[PDB]
């Protein structure tokens, strides 16, 4: 059909990156992650008992105020990777930067603090393919498409480094203001997923990793870059990283001295020096700069897979294609 629009998102220091939907008449506007690794739409519930902190810490939609509210009830549960949150479904016309869909959502009835304290973004909206909906909610985006509004049937992600504007997604198309060279498309493994096949990383010049063919989930609504906590070990091992816990670390001075790592997601040699993974709080002899890659140990389901994360999309603006159902990445401007 013909039109695009686009979502401005905010950039919080590289790791929480969040647009804006409002859902209801009159919009209640919310804050949330556009995120292509799950694919149902939630926001905390007027009903959430403010027991949980999460709830007495961000938006909650009412549904009272909503003349368009039209009630559904169905329990929902969803296990994302770092955290849980259940509730139930409710439908009510989202407005998703210019586009208005009716949307099947959750409203979120119980919200774990950690790590829901911590998250700058209200809620989630998956950007998924209906394979992985829990409950088979028909996601946002076959439902925009539905409309027959959108010129192209993709979306196309920019993540800044911040400090300007934090991001931008497009539906319909991507934006050339923000990509230079041209795209590279890897076929998508099995539609259900933005997942393709990655086969190789290599730290430095040589590659100790993945030699035999992994899997990489490409995913907008996660910060860092991550692979299982094997193929993690011995890159950090061999980067010479240490692990505070949740992330390993480096003694800054070391920083700007560990090697490129790339990975050759299939046709070519993605590569990201030191400054793209390594968060440069300083340059001492002593003091712990973060690195920018995490394990992560994505469940059975999907797979183990790496997950290519903001770490990743910041230097490649990754468009999402569904009508031939592969993502192309091309060089961030
Ligand atoms: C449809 C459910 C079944 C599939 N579920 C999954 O396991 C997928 C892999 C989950 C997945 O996308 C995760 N990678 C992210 C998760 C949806 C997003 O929610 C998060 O936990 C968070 C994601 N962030 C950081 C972030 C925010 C915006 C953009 C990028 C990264 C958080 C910050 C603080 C607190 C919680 C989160």
């Amino acid at each position: 059909g013909n039109t695009t629009s686009s979502v401005i998102l905010t950039n919080y220091m590289d790791t929480q990156y969040y647009g804006e939907i409002g859902i209801g008449t009159p919009p209640q506007t919310f804050k949330v992650v556009f995120d292509t690794g799950s694919s149902n739409v939630w926001v905390p519930s007027s009903k959430c008992s403010r027991l949980y902190t999460a709830c007495v810490y961000h938006k909650l939609f009412d549904a009272s105020d909503s003349s368009s509210y039209k009630h559904n009830g169905t329990e929902l549960t969803l296990r994302y990777s770092t955290g849980t949150v259940s509730g139930f479904l409710s439908q009510d016309i989202i407005t998703v930067g210019g586009i208005t869909v009716t949307q099947m959502f959750g409203e979120v009835t119980e919200m774990p603090a950690l790590p829901f304290m911590l998250a700058e973004f209200d809620g989630v909206v998956g950007m998924g393919f209906i394979e992985q909906a829990i409950g088979r909610v028909t996601p946002i985006f076959d439902n925009i498409i539905s409309q027959g509004v959108l010129k192209e049937d993709v979306f196309s992600f920019y993540y800044n480094r911040d400090s300007s504007l934090g991001g931008q997604i497009v539906l319909g198309g991507s934006d050339p203001q923000h990509y230079e060279g041209n795209f590279h498309y890897i076929n998508l493994i099995k539609t259900g997923v933005w997942q393709i096949q990655m086969k190789g990383v290599s730290v430095g010049s040589s590659t100790l990793l993945c030699e035999d063919g992994c899997l990489a989930l490409v995913d907008t609504g996660a910060s860092y870059i991550s692979g299982s906590t094997s193929s993690i070990e011995k890159l950090m091992e061999a980067l010479g990283a240490k692990k505070r816990l949740f992330d390993y670390v480096v003694k800054c001075n070391e920083g700007p001295t560990l090697p490129d790592i790339s990975f050759h997601l299939g046709g070519k040699e993605y590569t990201l020096t030191s400054a793209d993974y390594v968060f440069q709080e300083s340059y001492s002899s002593k003091k712990l700069c973060t690195l920018a890659i995490h394990a992560m140990d994505i469940p059975p389901p999907t797979g183990p897979t790496w997950a290519l994360g903001a770490t990743f999309i910041r230097k490649f603006y990754t468009e999402f294609d569904r009508r031939n159902n592969r993502i192309g990445f091309a060089l961030a401007r």
